[PDB]
């Protein structure tokens, strides 16, 4: 209850709205652009938030306290907050634009229409190394900074402009991948097709277990965004996981890239490599920009 205005505040005239990105939890997302967000730039391109024109005081609070989570963060591969209009109406929340959406609609995208036409060939093992690196690197950023992610999932990371893929906003939640969620115990909504064997067995999350489901979303990037356990109902994907069960190497998936999965896929949490030991398996084969923007290689790491 009760939203302050802080250092976060953004005067309501220097934000302008222009095209719908789509609809969010509270609202309409929109495209637009931003004077003084990012240091004294006059125009940034941004994604604005906004609360519905007749949502109740409690759910623009809500929607503030939520946003407000993203404060803390400064990470080059995790989606940035970048000001709060809470005076007034309507109530925005301004942030980094991710001009190529989700992950897995983006991957989806790349799949082969079947009409005849010719088709891009699906991402290269290069270009599939560099998107693990930068979620890898979102992830590594946010442990260090003592956060469980709970729900790391190619539809949770965003695609920007250039192509990088970065840890999307959180807790946005409804509407969007409700097949990917499922009632367990007819209880909660659980995104159990990416949940480790301890999270499905007692319900608590670490960074071992962001770790698993950082395994899943290297198999959404080799399949182009297919279901996990496509064949296999929610009920037969607890039973499978629980009792040992894998996902089964991607067709043409390299190797080293399934190799990766299964060293995020070990049964016992701590037997898992943490996400620093991923990128630094995979550092050498980084685009060289990698080493001036990402978390693993700031003073920020240890
Ligand atoms: O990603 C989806 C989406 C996902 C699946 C689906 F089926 N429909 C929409 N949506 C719907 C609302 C906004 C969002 C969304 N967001 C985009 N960019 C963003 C969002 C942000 C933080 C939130 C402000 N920065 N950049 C974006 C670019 C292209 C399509 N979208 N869709």
């Amino acid at each position: 209850d009760v939203y302050v205005p802080d250092e976060w505040e953004v005067a309501r005239e220097k934000i302008t709205m222009s095209r719908e990105l789509g609809q969010g939890s509270f609202g309409m997302v929109y495209e637009g652009v931003a004077k003084g967000v990012v240091k004294d730039e006059p125009e940034t391109r941004v994604a604005i938030k906004t609360v519905n024109e007749a949502a109740s005081m409690r759910e623009r609070i809500e929607f503030l306290n939520e946003a407000s989570v993203m404060k803390e963060f400064n990470c080059h591969h995790v989606v940035r907050l970048l000001g709060v209009v809470s005076q007034g109406q309507p109530t925005l929340v301004i942030m980094e634009l991710m001009t190529r959406g989700d992950l897995k609609s983006y991957l989806r995208s790349l799949r082969p229409e079947m009409e005849n036409n010719p088709v891009l060939a699906p991402p290269s093992l290069s270009k599939m190394i560099q998107m693990a690196g930068e979620i890898a690197d979102g992830m590594a950023y946010l442990n260090a900074n003592k956060f469980v992610h709970r729900d790391l999932a190619a539809r949770n990371c965003m695609v920007a402009e250039d192509f990088t893929v970065k840890i999307g906003d959180f807790g946005m939640t409804r509407d969007i991948y409700e097949t990917d969620y499922y009632r367990k115990g007819g209880k909660g909504l659980l995104p159990v097709r990416w949940m480790s064997p301890e999270s499905l067995k007692d319900g608590v999350f670490t960074t071992y277990s962001d770790v698993w489901s950082f395994g899943v979303v290297l198999w959404e990037i080799a399949t182009l965004a297919e279901q996990p356990y496509q064949g296999l109902s929610n009920e037969q994907v607890l039973r499978f996981v629980m009792e040992g069960g894998l996902l089964d190497k991607p067709d043409n998936c390299p190797d080293m890239l399934f190799e990766l999965m299964r060293m995020c896929w070990q049964y016992n949490p701590k037997m898992r490599p943490s996400f620093l030991e991923i990128i630094s398996s995979i550092k050498e084969e980084m685009e060289p920009g990698f080493r001036e923007v990402s978390f693993y290689y700031s003073e920020e790491n240890k």
